[PDB]
């Protein structure tokens, strides 16, 4: 790597790893389009397996960016529209509260207070129907944003219905394969188990537990190399040769709602660059609370803004991930760790690195 990149990354990440007691970490910096990789520590402490460029990490909620793009691709294919009522694709959802709740609301956490998590008690698909039928919105559709797995999770499941593909088959065939993400998985195959890092929570080795709508909301596992390629793809969608996928990426970065300084896309979240680091790290957008926030509709949605800080944080019980990029600068970062450590620390490190290189 160029010495500037080497220096900025190591001087930022080394103290981070120390301060946060992170067992293993992989970092990719995309600079002028090209990827540079950095690894530290352990994928498996007990078996003394190092983190490599081939190590799989649980992305947690960074998975929502894949779901958002897959949904965008389905829009481009003419299979779904974000203006469609939810009931068009799940007509068994007959309870009145669903009148006026569209696929847009589901994708953008604006349905009226769908809960953060699907209850673990929800095990079957009749359990799932009951859950959504019985849910009572706190607010009218399109008035408040409440970050929710049960919201975008449902969007993902419904978005693939017309295709007749399972969510996993659709994601594999329409997103992973075309982008040559050959080591990115919703379900880790036995062949790849040697590469699957353990997460660490309170000193224990843990992997994500199965749950309803897990694939759609938090279920993807990936390598630092594939995640670098994912960032590249989202930085420059015009290089993508599959028409609907190029267009799906663009739709995922459209600005649908505004809360404070943040704009809600499909999976991706955006702020205008230059960004004041404070907001994302400290004020209202730092993600330590669970926050209900009134939204302003962007009517119509603003197409992908090049001068944006586009990002997504992600966690599982044992993993902490972060992705951020600035399209106008051809600049990006991926940080994958096998410990769930505070979001503000992620954002700070990412800003510190990207700011120095921009
Ligand atoms: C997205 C909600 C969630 C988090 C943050 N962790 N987690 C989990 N970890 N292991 N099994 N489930 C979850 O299901």
């Amino acid at each position: 790597a160029p010495q500037q990149i080497n220096d900025i990354v190591h001087r930022t990440i080394t103290p981070l790893i120390e301060q946060q007691k992170i067992p293993g970490m992989a970092v990719a910096v995309i600079y002028q389009g090209k990827p540079y990789y950095f690894t530290w520590g352990y994928a498996d402490i007990a078996k003394k397996q190092p983190v490599t460029q081939q190590t799989l990490f649980e992305l947690g909620s960074v998975s929502k960016t894949f779901t958002g793009v897959l949904g965008g691709d389905a829009i481009a294919r003419g299979e779904i529209k974000l203006s469609d009522p939810t009931t068009k694709y799940w007509p068994e959802l007959t309870a009145k509260q669903w009148n006026g709740i569209t696929l847009l609301h589901l994708a953008t956490y604006t349905a009226g207070g769908l809960p953060l998590q699907v209850p673990d008690e929800v095990k079957s698909s009749s359990d799932l129907l009951r859950f959504y039928q019985n849910w009572q919105p706190a607010w009218a559709p399109g008035t408040q944003r409440l970050y929710a797995n049960s919201s975008i999770g449902l969007f993902g499941a419904l978005a693939v219905k017309p295709s007749g593909l399972s969510f996993e088959q659709a994601m594999q065939t329409r997103v992973f394969q075309p982008l040559k993400l050959n080591h990115t998985w919703i379900n880790v195959p036995p062949a790849e188990e040697k590469n699957y890092a353990w997460g660490y929570r309170e000193g224990k080795a843990v992997h994500v537990s199965p749950g309803a709508l897990d694939a759609e909301a938090y279920g993807v596992k990936s390598t630092i190399e594939d995640m670098a390629r994912w960032v590249q793809s989202n930085l420059k969608p015009l290089d993508i040769n599959e028409k609907t996928l190029q267009q799906g990426i663009q739709l995922a970065q459209s600005r649908y709602w505004q809360t404070g300084d943040m704009y809600q896309g499909l999976g991706w979240e955006m702020l205008d660059w230059p960004v004041n680091p404070d907001s994302i790290i400290n004020g209202s957008d730092n993600k330590i609370a669970l926050a209900a926030r009134p939204v302003k509709a962007i009517t119509p949605p603003t197409p992908a803004v090049r001068a944006s800080w586009v990002h997504k944080t992600g966690a599982t019980g044992g993993f902490g991930s972060y992705v951020a990029f600035i399209p106008e600068k051809e600049l990006g970062i991926v940080m994958l760790a096998n410990k769930n450590y505070p979001n503000p620390a992620r954002v700070d490190a990412a800003w510190q690195i990207l700011n120095a290189l921009q």
